[PDB]
């Protein structure tokens, strides 16, 4: 759910999730996808495909449980729709902090902007 | 659209949206419903909840007609889920500022992980 998903992007980034990537680039936020900005909009962009792979748990509502044991993201068991939602969540927190490095706030956005068409998933 | 809404919470309480309420507490912004830290954050639950009501239209890009006579935000679609929305959007323009008094900037950019489990709406 948008709460492992907002806590492992703390985790792992630092950052605050809402702040930091709620509206960033062409992917990560609420918006669908776009063509990526960047290395960061980049991870969104797997991450909302992740989403697509998933086949009927809710991405936003669906809690699942995760380890966070020796500061890495270990999802749980769950069962198979939930452990793979987890697996999104942890994968774009991971890459996320990543990509720290090139993470540049002038992608951030009150309206959304320019974003060619993303790739399908 | 967020065009609309950001523009009445702009016109209502005469402070940047983005920056005051685009991350504000628990619920507005991007991080889905948490429980509300206060009554702000609670028009922004409210809000959310107002917006899973709407049928067949989107809220994050559709566009709609509304005016602002008199200082009052007037809603003005023909189209029935976009009149609902932008009631939705007024409602939560004329909430927060009808809650500026108990603003607390430093939930501004709360970190939304840190919220409790929303109530359903
Ligand atoms: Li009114």
């Amino acid at each position: 759910s948008l709460f492992e998903l907002g806590k492992m992007i703390l985790q792992e980034t630092g950052k605050n999730p809402a702040k930091s990537y709620g509206a960033y680039g062409c992917n990560c936020g609420v918006l669908g996808r776009g063509k990526p900005k960047d290395a960061t909009d980049r991870c969104c962009y797997v991450h909302k495909c992740c989403y697509k792979k998933l086949t009927g748990c809710d991405p936003k509502k669906d809690r699942y449980s995760y380890s966070w044991k020796d500061k890495t993201i270990v999802c749980g068991e769950n069962n198979p729709c939930l452990k793979e939602l987890c697996e999104c969540d942890k994968a774009v927190a991971i890459c996320l902090r990543e990509n720290l490095g090139t993470y540049n706030k002038k992608y951030r956005y009150h309206l959304k902007p320019f974003c060619k068409k993303a790739d399908p998933c």
